[PDB]
């Protein structure tokens, strides 16, 4: 039963991705708040993380800003947001089906990860935005 310093990890990843930010021109916007302990286990929310930011940076548009938020109040949120070609009301609603994308990477199996950390993720998209948001409990 691991306590993760969410703060520290994302803290790392965003440093860790620079290079990879450099072929599409993209930059960190981080609003990462201190100190916020989450109870999950650490290497599998930093492989959760770095499929979204994997995901984020294939989905921008280039000479863009990635945004990535860690916010703590009744719950834990992360919110990573890129830029990017609007994803349609029909499609938002089956990201985190099995296969959808057969009919980004790893979008069910992030969920069946988080519901079964006690937390969720879901997405959101307009206005050439592309949002995920990611709820883990508060210890
Ligand atoms: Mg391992």
């Amino acid at each position: 039963t691991e306590t993760t310093d969410l703060s520290l990890m994302l803290e790392q990843l965003t440093f860790e991705f620079l290079p990879l930010l450099e072929e599409k021109n993209l930059n960190w916007q981080l609003n990462l708040q201190k100190n916020v302990l989450a109870t999950v286990d650490t290497e599998k929310i930093a492989r959760v993380f770095d499929n979204l930011i994997r995901n984020a940076i294939n989905y921008s548009y280039p000479d863009s800003p990635l945004l990535l938020e860690l916010v703590e109040s009744d719950s834990i949120h992360i919110r990573l947001t890129n830029r990017g070609k609007t994803i349609p009301e029909e499609m938002i609603g089956r990201l985190f089906e099995p296969f959808y994308r057969m009919d980004g990477l790893g979008l069910p199996i992030a969920k069946e990860i988080l519901l079964a950390s006690g937390g969720d993720i879901s997405a959101e998209s307009k206005d050439e935005t592309i949002i995920f948001n990611v709820r883990l409990p508060k210890p």
